Parts: C-alpha cells; structure tokens; sequence
C-alpha cells in the first residue's frame, strides 16, 4: 500500500497473509474454512496466516493453517486478469474470535464514489521498494466505469473496477494482490492489478467480487 497508514493490530481481522516460505499475497477470510484471493496469487503449497499484524514477528494472536485445496475461477485468464479470483480451503477451520473474523460477501455491487478500505503488506513506494512488516491500510473511492476505461483503454472488463486517485500518490501495490477491498462492511474487491503503483492517471484495478457470489456459494457448498 502506497500512501496508506498503519491499520493497527488486528483491526482488519478478515485480512490473511498467504505464505509459501514468505508472504506473497493477501486474502480475505469469508468463513471459518475458506479464503478468497486473486487467481494470479495461485501457488502450490500455501499456508494461510490469520490474526497477523507484523508478518515477521510471532506476536501471539496468529493461526497458521495449511491450505488443503485451492480453486482458481473456471474462466480465469492470466493474460487479461479477467476473473482474477481464487478460493482457498483451510485444512482445518479457524477459531473465530475478535482478531480472526470473517467478512461478508455482498448482496449488491458497490457504487461509484463509495470509499472502501484496502489493506495489505505490499510495497509502500511508488518508485522503488519498501515492504512493511505491519499491515497497512488505505481508504480509496471507487471510480466510474468510464474513468476506469479511459485510464486503461481496451483492458477493463465488466468483472473489474477501478478505485483510487487519478492524481497519484495513494494505491495498492505488489504484495497486496489478493487482499480485500471492503465497502459498506462487505468484500467488494480483490487487489488485482494496475500500471505501476500510485502513478498519475493509473488507479488500481480490482476484481468485482459481487459478480462471483453465486460461484463462491456453490463452490463452498460442494468442497
Ligand atoms: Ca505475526
């Protein structure tokens, strides 16, 4: 997250870190057994880390639970990032508590202009590299479809939305991928892509979770 703020330990209790020997992507806990992330975060061999604040210190509220199954969306296209969504099943259910909690799936799609909370352990610099140890947060508004398409001509599908600031300076970034965009208390987006981070006229692009609720529900009812 570039231009964000330190969230505060366990104030984003649905945020997970995906670890394959090191943090590589975020995700969102949607119930005691299942995480939503980005399909481009697929790796074999994922351990889900819940209850994290500093990802490099065991502070005492973590749960580390191996994945048993990962399910990339059936229509994922890694070239365009259309349908950039994945489900990860935990080998055992998390113990839900004040620091490890699920986020609701949406009923309706969020609106342009809504301010959402985006979070992660990704890079904090637009130019260069600095990865935080503690979770960072950013409030960013959803942009109109027309503004999103103007920023990335020929690249935005109906399964994507833009959020952020066309002036630059505030965005998600590498290492935030897969993590949550929460609007009105529900999971509306997944950190997916963007041209660089926090550059002028190049806002973040997010997977539009409301288009996937019936796939998520039928998949979790079956696996
Ligand atoms: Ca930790």
């Amino acid at each position: 997250i570039v231009g964000g703020y330190t969230c505060g330990a366990n104030t984003v209790p649905y945020q997970v870190s995906l670890n394959s020997g090191y943090h590589f992507c975020g995700g969102s806990l949607i119930n005691s057994q299942w995480v939503v992330s980005a399909a481009h975060c697929y790796k074999s061999g994922i351990q889900v880390r819940l209850g994290e604040d500093n990802i490099n210190v065991v502070e005492g509220n973590e749960q580390f639970i191996s994945a048993s199954k990962s399910i990339v969306h059936p229509s994922y296209n890694s070239n365009t990032l259309n349908n950039d969504i994945m489900l990860i099943k935990l080998k055992s259910a998390a113990s839900l508590n004040s620091r490890v909690a699920s986020i609701s799936l949406p009923t309706s799609c969020a609106s342009a202009g809504t301010q959402c909370l985006i979070s992660g352990w990704g890079n904090t610099k637009s130019s260069g590299t600095s990865y935080p140890d503690v979770l960072k947060c950013l409030k960013a508004p959803i942009l109109s479809d027309s503004s999103c398409k103007s920023a990335y001509p020929g690249q935005i599908t109906s399964n994507m939305f833009c959020a952020g600031y066309l002036e630059g300076g505030k965005d998600s970034c590498q290492g935030d991928s897969g993590g949550p965009v929460v609007c009105s208390g529900k999971l509306q987006g997944i950190v997916s892509w963007g041209s660089g981070c926090a550059q002028k006229n190049k806002p973040g692009v997010y997977t539009k979770v409301c288009n996937y609720v019936s796939w998520i529900k039928q998949t979790i009812a079956s696996n």
